[PDB]
């Protein structure tokens, strides 16, 4: 009667009250009271089993309270629609929300779960919209705890890609950038994560990173496998000839994965074939693997014509590191255990 105003109050009064229809209208009374107070309205949320009268309380609450995230949210949840969505995008548009709403947005869009692509442009949309200020890996954080969520990881995955896109056009940092790796090492063995390595990997070489990639998958205990796919389907175009500039154990490192994937010997080396028809002047490590498996395989002849093979192609390699010296040896190993 004489402090309506004062929440406390009425939180100490719904304790009280222990039969729930009690408690719905002290929660009720204290609204009538107090309008802005978040914690009393996500109570009142809280405590209906029915649908109609919910929804009706989660509207009531987004009217008084402008900028409530959870309760945002919550009202996101009920109405189970892209028309819905839609609305409440345009309801949001509407009110000014600089910081970090649209993530709810992103999140609502990929509750079907199929799409994934406009995520990112939705994401590039975001912040040349909103007038912004100025952060660097404040969304990871955030995203964090949300992507830990099902169904929200792959919409991380964007948000984190467009973050990036946005960092890129700004300038490059250097410290952005540690912020970020540091960020991702710290709570490990999550998809998030990943996805910003992996992200970063396609733009520009780090070989840090896919040490950083392999450890992470490690801690999974296939994602990178299916990531190297990609990469070397979509667009051995371009990609054979960056790989071969680099002339790097990125390759030994898909062979090993392939490995480590199956015992049949089939697929890797049908793999191991492909890599080496994709590098230009072909790799030289590649041959080893491919050795190994038809051993263990244990096919003379067909060994045999492979050599032949790889002979012919050698005659490019003048003065190439590990480049007879390694072969011949295999040769001659491979000639003992037949023929002296």
């Amino acid at each position: 009667n004489f402090n309506p105003t004062s929440p406390l109050l009425w939180f100490k009064a719904i304790d009280l009250e222990s039969t729930t229809v009690n408690k719905y209208r002290v929660v009720r009374k204290a609204l009538q009271e107090i309008p802005r107070d978040e914690g009393l309205w996500k109570l009142a949320v809280s405590f209906e089993a029915d649908k109609a009268q919910v929804i009706k309380m989660l509207e009531k609450a987004t009217q008084f309270i402008p900028q409530s995230m959870d309760l945002l949210t919550a009202y996101t949840n009920l109405q189970s629609y892209h028309n819905a969505k839609m609305t409440l995008n345009s309801f949001r548009k509407i009110l000014p929300q600089e910081p970090e709403i649209w993530i709810i947005s992103t999140l609502l869009e990929e509750r079907n779960n199929p799409k994934l692509v406009s995520l990112l442009k939705e994401g590039l949309l975001e912040l040349s919209k909103n007038g912004y200020k100025a952060t660097l890996s404040a969304w990871l954080k955030r995203a964090e705890a949300l992507n830990d969520a099902p169904n929200s990881n792959l919409t991380c995955q964007a948000i984190v890609y467009a973050i990036l896109e946005w960092l890129r056009e700004s300038g490059e940092y250097e410290s952005e950038l540690n912020n970020v790796d540091q960020i991702l090492e710290k709570m490990p063995h999550s998809k998030v994560q990943i996805a910003v390595l992996k992200k970063l990997i396609q733009w520009d070489p780090c070989d840090t990173v896919l040490w950083s990639r392999l450890k992470m998958a490690t801690e999974s205990y296939e994602e990178l496998l299916a990531f190297f796919q990609e990469l070397l389907f979509q667009t051995s175009d371009d990609i054979r000839a960056n790989m071969r500039e680099k002339s790097p154990g990125l390759l030994m490192m898909y062979v090993s994965e392939y490995w480590k994937a199956q015992k049949g010997d089939t697929r890797q080396t049908l793999v191991l074939i492909d890599q080496i028809i994709d590098f230009a002047p072909h790799n030289l490590d590649l041959r080893f693997f491919k050795i190994k498996l038809l051993g263990r395989s244990l096919q003379l002849d067909e060994l045999r014509d492979f050599f032949q093979q790889t002979f012919s192609s050698l005659e490019d390699f003048k003065i190439s590191g590990t480049e007879r010296l390694y072969y011949k040896y295999v040769n001659f190993l491979r000639y003992q255990d037949l023929n002296e």
